């Protein structure tokens, strides 16, 4: 029943050249990462009003025909090459959530990872421009807008851990990042399908069960409806909503790299009967990216943990999350 301490951090110095100001932001990122694991990034410079409005226009105007045409393999056997990118359909009376996922716009048929058929790389699919004017242009621009914000946040995390500010960001590149945007619609439904509600061990009704994120960090915009909870030793705590800020947390690749110094917080989504948006950007590195693990608690930083290539981590992590928490 209690509320999580989720600080609001002004991240604007991370876009600048005042090095001491950057360190003061890094200290706040460190403090939040060692407490509940969540913070809100404010003063981030992204037009989140336009994001929410264009996402709503898309979700509310797409038709069943278009959803089949864009559907991932789980919903359309014809689309064997769409495991990640495309439309994730709701199932009326059974499954409420629906979403649209897209990847690096630089993944084209020309791209070498696409020509090589490397797992987790796909070419995006888009709706018809004449039915959804300007949607693809908006979505591709948004990808690079939130890429820029994430690059800045990664400098803060690096400084927080005592590393040079490009320690993570040097692996986060426009030509090969596996980062994804997911545009999730959580609808208002009356009656709400009981099959779409899960009951937690503690009795709480949920839309999505406990999990750690498959990411380096997760950069999340949500509309102003409270839904997230974070697990602490004393139980789950509510995360207050803020539809002007981005909610940030670490994923399990950060926990691995840091020998669990920055844990990947376990969190879950409460069931709320309300029309709302959940728009995550999953900060993923490149397929071949490897960061040597270190232990910030040790003077010498020595860690015995194996370096893990990001591509293998991502492939395994996405499948495991489907197996554990269900096809979304
Ligand atoms: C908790 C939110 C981030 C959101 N949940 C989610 O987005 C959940 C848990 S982090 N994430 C996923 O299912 C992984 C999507 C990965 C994506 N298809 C890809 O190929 O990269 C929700 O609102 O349900
Ligand atoms: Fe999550």
């Amino acid at each position: 029943v209690s509320k999580a301490n989720v600080p609001k951090i002004d991240v604007s110095p991370l876009f600048g050249d005042d090095q001491a100001a950057k360190m003061r932001v890094a200290q706040q990122i460190d403090a939040a990462s060692r407490d509940t694991g969540f913070f809100y990034a404010v003063n981030h410079g992204i037009n989140v009003q336009r994001l929410s409005q264009k996402t709503k226009e898309f979700h509310m105007s797409i038709t069943p025909e278009e959803k089949w045409d864009l559907a991932i393999r789980a919903y359309n056997k014809e689309h064997q090459d769409q495991v990640r990118a495309g439309y994730y359909l709701s199932i009326p009376g059974k499954k409420a959530v629906e979403s649209f996922c897209y990847l690096n716009p630089n993944f084209t048929p020309d791209h070498p990872r696409i020509q090589a058929k490397t797992p987790t790389h796909e070419v995006n699919v888009w709706p018809d421009e004449t039915k959804h004017p300007g949607f693809q242009d908006f979505a591709e621009q948004y990808y690079w807008d939130v890429f820029g914000l994430s690059s800045a946040l990664l400098k803060g995390y690096a400084l927080a851990l005592g590393k040079e500010e490009n320690f993570f960001a040097r692996h986060f590149k426009p030509d090969d990042t596996l980062a994804s945007v997911v545009l999730i619609r959580y609808p208002y439904l009356d009656p709400y399908p009981e099959a779409a509600i899960k009951t937690a061990a503690d009795g709480t009704k949920l839309s999505f069960e406990w999990h750690e994120d498959v990411s380096l960090i997760t950069v999340l915009y949500q509309s102003n409806v409270q839904n997230l909870q974070v697990e602490t030793a004393a139980g789950y705590q509510d995360i207050e909503a803020d539809d002007t800020g981005y909610l940030i947390n670490c994923g399990s690749y950060m926990a691995h790299l840091t020998n669990n110094y920055y844990k990947a917080p376990i969190h879950r989504v409460k069931w709320v009967n309300a029309e709302r948006q959940s728009l995550p950007f999953f900060v993923n590195l490149g397929y071949d990216s490897v960061i040597d693990p270190f232990d910030p608690r040790e003077p010498n930083g020595k860690s015995d943990r194996e370096p893990l290539s990001y591509g293998d981590y991502l492939q395994n992590g996405l499948v495991s999350l489907i197996n554990k928490n269900g096809q979304t």
